[PDB]
């Protein structure tokens, strides 16, 4: 009787922490490394495509961004690098940032008319700019309206809304900054003119800052753009002597939760998935990926690694640290293929190879909760990766870049190791499921047959194919056979 | 001589990496999962109870936060989630999160008259309002004090103080933005008034920013309140031309750490511990809690995880790796019950289980170490988690969750590991302590006896009760029974 | 033939997680605690070398900072804590540390005259103080022209660069804040004031700020300085009816990466170090550190951790989980020395000791994987740890200490326990090696010979030096020397 262990035509190679590329009966990728390549919906719910325009452009109404399609509702955001079609009339946007983090996730997301553009009367609000070029005729942003002075009146501008709308309204205005005092009056007649708003939350009085600045979309102007989420039943008044660029459009919100931008050039195409990448989609349940930091969705642990591989089989030797597998028992049997470990006699009767299927079994149930474990225990919720930050913020940008890249040495280590160890640890399982084998017939039949050493032993008697069977069926009978020597 | 290890009347369940719910002879439970249930001091110092106040109604005096107590000291403090009694008059604070970072502990923290309510004789000073609503006439920040203009005249405004407090002072001071044009003349006199405060460090001027709001308690106008450090002997200057709110009361400070702020409904009962939760205060020495994530105290590394249990002693078969435990030696033996691993002969006289108190103890000693290591080196430091963030700081506060939760994720599944690994291991390590008893013993008697391989040895001879305490003893005597073949 | 293991008069004591202190042979070092003292050079660039000036006394022109040695280059930069001289005239500088994180590092810096000061013909170019006394007549930063009036005009002041350098070029302005309206009157000849500086992207107004504040070095006014980064081909503008204080000279900038600022009182001593210190250069390969958290380059992790002490032998005991070592095999041998594992034989001549070099290389190959390993995996980049805050950034600031102190917790315990266990493993290991080489003899003897049990055959025949040698050789003879039983 011969003790020994599976053998087979395996190629893949594992690394523990004492050899590189050690090749095993069987191991395990737990490293999704492949993505789907294209943009998709994330949980059915789609993107919002701003193709080359910026959530400043499209928010305002640039006339640039007029051919957009606005879901009620989205999931994502794809905005460009940098987008052509942003402020046309050249400016600044107030918190920007925080606008568009605020707005990362709605449901939904709908306009509304909240200051009519006709409802002007004592003033004129008809002012476009070559900045905002149409066909190509002075316009300007299709949700805003320039407020100037009539015939060469500014009368007190004064506007007011209140949300009855049912849901948090964000509300965006602006005031205009002329390049002279002339340009001023021209415009707005007086000058030390203001733009007041005011909610239960909000209060704030802007006077035009003028300096004189170079050309930008041959503009010398600026437009300085702030806004305020107008709270249910809550009310908005807008108060002006000159310079108010005020909103013609509200947009009623609904938040439940906080998604991000992806910042990409390219265009969704209609699928699916649990999670997506600025480079693609990813469908997979392994604990770890490498494709891209900036994932949204569910995402495994993003690694910096090349490949983690666990060794599950034993190290396939050709023909440890228990003795057994390339060890004392030489080699493997190519013969088996119904099991990791096994039997072969030598009888009256041919034979003849046979896997100890139960002892194969309690390695094929364990090997394969070591598996699971270092996947299922894995912990994975809903988040997005990439944020945005201004100029003047580089100092909190390093912070969270170093934030980031903290955690992912300490996950590509840790997953890196795990697989080293556990190789180690699984590969040594085996070994001691061989040798532990050995010991279980060894134990059995004691002095009634001879050790060869090889693994193999010798029968002082003789052994049918009932008695063979009965070594391997755990149940033998030393008491019988003893009376048998020579 | 029998080889074999205890077994018990044990139904506690670990889990290993190969194999859930594992029964074994013994356990421990490193995970603290259970809280006091009531707020309580921390290291004796109690916290700031605030009821239904806020921090810029306590120290701004808010009538209605007239009933507190503030020792001046405080560990913690306790704020409500959305307080009734903040700003009574309507308006905003700068800098608010900053100032409540910075209060968050004190030793100490006094109150001292700085610009008596009495010596701005050329002003009017008890101007109140139904914001402020006492019992019920118009009234005022406790700690503020209201100029107006006395008569029909706001001459200039001046105060000043030097800090000869000896510590650093904390001061507030407001600015009142009214309604329309003709509230601020009504009031104040002139327009275009300002107040201007200065300092060592601190320059500012500020005028009257006016706007058509909303009433909130009533009330259009707003007070913006703004503060600063006053450091010691640094003086500081108030000058006003109407619309200041100006302060009568400085707050004499202290730190020597960094606490935070509790949100909490509760109201604290007097008890104590090293460690407070928004739910109640734990009590414990384990590595890990699971209790709540804003702790204040020296805390156990709360994990996201509903139990983690460290094998200690063996798997419990009643009725491995190395083959002896739920293996060759088939089952333990309830019978016996002085140690983990021991002998039991069949002697000339009875017997008898005893266990082998040596090999029971290398176990019982290393096993302890494995569970101190696990915990004894987890780094602990004082710590507040929960921070507060502005609405326009969503970012920040994003940032700041991201990075909770991504330690939480790390911490979670760092312990949830090495807990399976380890009692793999820990098990492993019993198996082999006994198939190393059962050789210990095979070893000495060799052929004098025969191997049954049941775990038990036949003796090819007679042994007394003085030659099998002699086998136990580690002293055989194999050139004696050597004599008697078989 | 005895099969005994290595040792030597060694008391290094390593660490396991059963065993406090346990002396063994060989042990390595993980955890480099050694230094310069050098502050020296990242990959062969200087720092920038301030003195007791800081960042903003350097480029505003505080006189004191003549004494200077200012370099097209700098991978980091040395400032002293609480620099000596900065703004001689006291001030505030807007959006300082989110400078200073931006020149940390550069490539290069060059000042250029953009401004001259003469053509400012309208206005005076001469003001001073003895806020900046130089030899020491009144005087100022030389960077810097505090336009004031001449005659008793103050005519407009407009200044212009369309930046034609071809570099980027931060440029500071700057905006003084008199101590009252008549000494604004006096130095500029008339209130509303306003400063007014516009580029392609920026646009800011500004008007004294007068405050009544008290005197710092002797000043009761203060400056307020202000800074932007005018692109190629752009222009920026300035614009005052008063108080602007204008730049001379903007500053060509081209950066390609991030850096931090050290904050030490030592000088840079010609040399190199891949990795900085506030208290040296390190230079090494370990994984881990301790000498200072406040790194600046590619370092090892550092860890709150005294001792990292690992394993590279065997457990000692000259005269485990395996029974060999300090077990059945009862100690080691002082004598053998050529390896660590190895046989004794006592033949008809002498004799000796032999190491099997063949398994104790096999141990010295696997052992120097588990130590590389533990180190090569270790991920390092370029990092500068230390970063600054303003006083009204607390929060912010410590949101970015307890992010550090999260990974150091999360480093250290990770090393603490990796050399833990991997201990408890090396050692075991050794003790498998040994108990698999008793095993590798044993199975070729079989019963040619018998087994004293203490690690010792005793043969059952004559073993010659050519017989014995055969053993070691692997290939015995049992069909051979089977003919001399007993
Ligand atoms: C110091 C002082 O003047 N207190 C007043 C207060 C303030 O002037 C006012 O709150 C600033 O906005 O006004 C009080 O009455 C406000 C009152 O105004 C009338 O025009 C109107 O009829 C009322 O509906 C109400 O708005 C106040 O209590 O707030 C009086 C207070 O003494
Ligand atoms: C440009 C100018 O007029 N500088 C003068 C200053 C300023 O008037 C005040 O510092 C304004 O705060 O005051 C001095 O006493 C000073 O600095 O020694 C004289 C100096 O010549």
């Amino acid at each position: 009787i011969c003790v020994g262990y599976h053998s087979n035509n395996s190629t893949e190679k594992v690394d523990t922490i004492l050899e590189r590329n050690v090749t095993v009966t069987h191991a395990q990728d737990i490293l999704e490394k492949t993505h789907n390549g294209k943009l998709c919906k994330l949980n059915g719910i789609p993107p919002l495509e701003l193709g080359d325009c910026s959530i400043a452009g499209w928010l305002l109404g640039n006339p640039e961004c007029d051919r957009l399609l606005t879901v009620p509702e989205w999931s994502y955001i794809m905005e460009k690098e940098n987008p052509r079609n942003g402020l046309c009339y050249p400016g600044s946007f107030n918190d920007y940032e925080e606008l568009k983090h605020l707005i990362s996730s709605v449901t939904h997301f709908e306009k509304v008319k909240i200051l009519p553009k006709d409802r002007w009367t004592q003033h004129t609000t008809t002012g476009g700019s070559q900045g905002c070029a149409v066909f190509d005729n002075p316009s300007f942003f299709r949700n805003m309206v320039w407020l100037t002075k009539k015939g060469s009146n500014y009368p007190v501008a004064k506007g007011s809304y209140n949300n009855t709308s049912g849901e948090q309204m964000l509300i965006i205005w602006g005031v205009h900054h002329p390049n002279d005092e002339t340009e001023q009056r021209t415009l707005y007649q007086n000058v030390g003119a203001y733009v007041s708003v005011g909610t239960s939350t909000l209060n704030k009085r802007s006077l035009p800052e003028i300096a004189t600045r170079p050309e930008v979309n041959g503009q010398g102007g600026r437009m300085e753009f702030s806004w305020t989420i107008l709270d249910i039943w809550d009310t908005i008044n807008f108060e002006s002597t000159g310079n108010l660029i005020a909103p013609e459009y509200g947009f009623k919100i609904s938040k439940r939760g906080s998604s991000g931008i992806m910042k990409t050039e390219g265009t969704l195409e209609n699928c699916e998935t649990k999670c997506q990448t600025p480079l693609g989609a990813i469908n997979t349940t392994l604990p770890f990926h490498n494709i891209h930091p900036l994932t949204i969705g569910e995402c495994p642990k993003y690694v910096k690694s090349e490949r983690l591989v666990l060794a599950t089989g034993l190290r396939n030797v050709p023909q440890g640290l228990f003795g057994a597998i390339a060890g004392f028992i030489e080699g493997g049997w190519q013969g088996m293929v119904d099991g990791w470990y096994g039997y072969h006699h030598s009888n009256d009767q041919g034979s003849g190879y046979a896997a100890d299927k139960e002892s194969t079994q309690k390695a094929f149930d364990g090997i394969t909760n070591k598996v699971n474990s270092v996947i299922e225990k894995m912990n994975t919720q809903f988040e997005a990766v990439g944020k945005e930050f201004s100029n003047l913020e580089k100092r909190l940008e390093n912070l969270n870049k170093k934030m980031e890249d903290g955690f992912l040495d300490v996950w590509t280590y840790n997953a890196e190791l795990l697989v080293l160890m556990e190789n180690e640890m699984t590969l040594d399982f085996h070994d001691s499921n061989v040798k532990n084998l050995y010991d279980k017939v060894r134990m059995q039949l004691r002095d009634n047959v001879k050790e060869l050493g090889n693994g193999c032993f010798e029968f002082y008697h003789k052994c049918d194919d009932e008695c063979m069977n009965s070594v391997k069926n755990g149940t033998y009978d030393y008491s019988k056979y003893e009376e048998e020597s020579k």
